[PDB]
């Protein structure tokens, strides 16, 4: 399993799935969706949240990130609960993936640096954008920004701010160098 990994971070409403959705599509990659490996070990985790934030967490027997969410962007303290929870085995549902996989392997993650993933990576992207730009895109972000401040610029920075064309020529700029 011979492979490339370049990492996919930067703040919420940015545009990492847009550019991650051009790797895909262009170049070929395997998109390891952080986020949605999150969704997953949630599941696992039920009786450890229910433990952690009550049974409000949930909907009827079933775990709910709306009402989940509700709770841990509220307080930082809640927040660490939950990463402290489930970070370590995403983390390990990661670092499977790529072993099992060959080619191009993009992990998208706005916590790539926090969680230390940035260090499974051959390269990595920041993509950066405006707090007006990311307010105009997602609804969200109001809320999550403030649980962001450690989301830093690393590796190659590209930023969009303007538009999808721009973004796309820079990408493959970006892959002019690394791949
Ligand atoms: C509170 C949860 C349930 C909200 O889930 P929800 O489906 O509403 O949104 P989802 O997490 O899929 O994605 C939107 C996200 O908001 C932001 N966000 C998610 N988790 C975090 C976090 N721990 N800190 C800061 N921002 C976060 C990110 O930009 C991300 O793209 C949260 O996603 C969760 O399951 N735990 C957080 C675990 C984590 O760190 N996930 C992100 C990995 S990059
Ligand atoms: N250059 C752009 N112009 C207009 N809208 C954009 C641009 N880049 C991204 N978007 C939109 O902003 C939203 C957030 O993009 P996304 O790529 O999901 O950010 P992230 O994945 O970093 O949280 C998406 O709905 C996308 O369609």
């Amino acid at each position: 399993h011979h492979h490339m990994v370049i990492g996919v971070t930067g703040k919420i409403g940015t545009g990492k799935s847009t550019v991650c959705e051009i790797l895909k599509n262009k170049y070929g990659a395997h998109v390891v969706n952080v986020d949605r490996i999150g969704h997953e070990v949630l599941e696992e985790v039920k009786e450890k949240l229910v433990e952690l934030f009550g049974g409000s967490v949930l909907e009827d027997g079933k775990v709910n990130r709306k009402k989940l969410a509700g709770i841990v962007f509220e307080s930082r303290e809640n927040l660490k609960k939950l990463e402290l929870l489930v970070h370590p085995l995403m983390k390990k549902r990661v670092q499977e993936i790529i072993n099992k996989t060959s080619g191009l392997i993009v992990i998208e993650a706005a916590l790539l640096k926090r969680m230390g993933l940035d260090q499974l990576c051959d390269h990595v992207i920041t993509v950066v954008a405006s707090r007006e730009t990311i307010l105009k895109r997602n609804r969200e972000a109001d809320r999550r920004l403030k649980f962001q401040e450690d989301i830093v610029p690393q590796g190659i920075v590209v930023a969009n701010n303007s538009t999808l064309e721009d973004l796309e020529k820079k990408v493959e700029e970006v892959m002019k160098l690394v791949w």
